């Protein structure tokens, strides 16, 4: 037989059929992800926030910050 | 591509390490798929979580769980 080591695109039946489906299910959800992703990624690069950064409006100033120094390290530098 | 069976003898590949590599792999771009796709479905779409905090899953489903006696779903109206 020569066929069934050929078609392992259709199963590659060999190794195990879950592990197949679950990295065939894994590039699939991963492309779905991507395609899912690049989509809300250039829905997102134009406009479609509430403006925030230099492109739309600035705003948001300093990261999640508080507005004084309470950080333990009497010594350590 | 047909050709990890064929040095097989200079290490004999092909073990589980090509298939857990390949689900690790899948599962590592995925997972990078998903924190970047989430971050972006939460910063084009941040109307999808307000449901708690507002700042850690946009998700969480809930089944036949049991409400507040009054008329609302407990928080919201």
């Amino acid at each position: 037989m020569d066929l069934v080591k050929n078609h392992l695109m259709y199963a590659v039946r060999e190794e195990v059929e879950i592990l197949k489906e679950q990295i065939r299910e894994l590039v699939e959800k991963n492309s779905q992800l991507e395609r899912e992703n690049t989509l809300l990624k250039t829905l997102a690069s134009p406009e479609q926030l509430e403006k925030f950064q230099s492109r739309l409006s600035p705003e948001e100033p300093a990261p999640e910050t508080p507005e004084a120094p309470e950080a333990p390290g009497g010594s350590a530098v």
